[PDB]
């Protein structure tokens, strides 16, 4: 029926900088917040807090951005039946807070899908980031499904992949996600990255894939929690872009 | 100890959505139809209709949240607030109200609306002051305002298109009046007002020399929303000095991407 793709919320490493860990972790590794936009606590990572370097969480206003989207979906009576998300912490946290706003934290389990991760050229680093596994996510108070079997596993991701690769696996996973939810529920929410909003949806329309230049141009346009929607053309296998069921979310900075 | 806290209002509708945010939000009949998640679900009705919003804009949803977090931080630091005053601008009143909610003092503290805390009237467009909402109408619209309170500088005493050092002066007098009336009835005072107010209300209180207008404006434009400065007094002396704020600062960025799509 309907596919909703949206981008994650505000990130710590963007608002507070590349050296943000020095602003919230002391010598002994204790978390000490220095700003009201930093969350009261952060999950423990199986490996230490330097794993946050490559996999930063969302800010307190990131949680709000997500929650308002959640609440907006509830106010418009848009029922989400399954939620998928990228393995990035920021994406999981965004997905979780959308559910809080949806009043469905204790009825839906988020399906962490590595195939939804962004184009690996934009990794700020040499290797893939250490992601927090589903089991360890659930224990950090994020509503994930430890049962879920990913269509693309972590090992299948090529470090520093190419445009054609990324676009291809984006299409496969979306197609796969669309298949395994046909029998169960009407609407599907993907919570992922700016790139995901374009790559995952381009062929869904039946329109030819735009080249990498016109794709970067399209990706820089998407805001935090930027939210798009696709409707199924009867049962034709092509989906067209609909007007989203909620209003857009715009705000400035502190100044 | 005895502290004075001065903080700027939260994010404004007319900055985020522009001078003509009304044309977006209100239809021909005067019905409020929000077009963004950062717009509140409703707005208070005004005496002269929605066109009164032109020069007295409300805060945004994120503006409300900013105020809420600051209130919650104050509660977490165990900072008791005994009195709260605000500029008569709707944005300041609403900011103060949401600070009280985070503080869990909505139904205990009553905000004192004080026209002398209003910003420099040179920044008001036209040759006429904003159609402010009176305290009685404010209470009726769910903002914990003190209807009893009698302002030190009423609306009629405000000079339209006033000069810098006049603004500087009345800011100084009003702060001193506010301090003086609260001396016997408690310790900590919160003032919720404008960017200019942080330097204006506290400069000469600390004996410091006010800056000239040009240097003043430059400083003013750096103060973030809910920017929060603090002053402490040495016992019963009337000598005030700057102190570290008893809460953390608040910083966040914009929504990003494009402002307009499709």
């Amino acid at each position: 029926r309907c596919l909703f793709v949206c981008r994650h919320g505000e990130r710590m490493d963007v608002v507070f900088g590349k050296y943000w860990l020095s602003q919230c972790f002391d010598a002994k590794g204790r978390y000490i917040r220095t700003n009201l936009n930093m969350p009261h606590s952060l999950p423990q990572r199986s490996g230490g807090f330097r794993d946050y370097e490559k996999d930063a969480p969302i800010t307190v206003f990131g949680c709000m951005q997500a929650r308002l989207v959640g609440e907006a979906l509830l106010e418009s009576n848009t029922i989400i039946d399954h939620v998928y998300c990228s393995p990035s912490l920021r994406c999981v946290q965004t997905a979780h807070n959308i559910l809080k706003g949806l009043q469905q934290e204790n009825h839906l389990k988020i399906r962490v899908e590595p195939g939804l991760f962004e184009w690996t050229k934009w990794v700020a680093g040499s290797t893939l980031p250490a992601w927090i596994p589903p089991s360890e996510l659930a224990a950090a108070n994020l509503s994930v499904d430890t049962t879920y079997r990913p269509h693309i596993p972590i090992s299948k991701l090529v470090v520093s992949e190419s445009y054609d690769t990324y676009i291809s696996r984006s299409f496969q996973v979306t197609k796969e996600i669309i298949s395994e939810c046909k029998s169960k529920g009407n609407n599907i929410l993907i919570v992922a990255h700016a790139s995901s909003l374009e790559a995952c949806t381009c062929q869904l329309q039946g329109l030819s894939p735009q080249n990498s230049k016109d794709f970067v141009q399209m990706v820089r346009k998407i805001p935090y929690l930027g939210f798009c929607s696709c409707e199924e053309l009867g049962e034709t296998g092509i989906w067209q872009l609909t007007d989203p069921p909620i209003l857009p979310l715009t705000h400035g900075p502190t100044g």
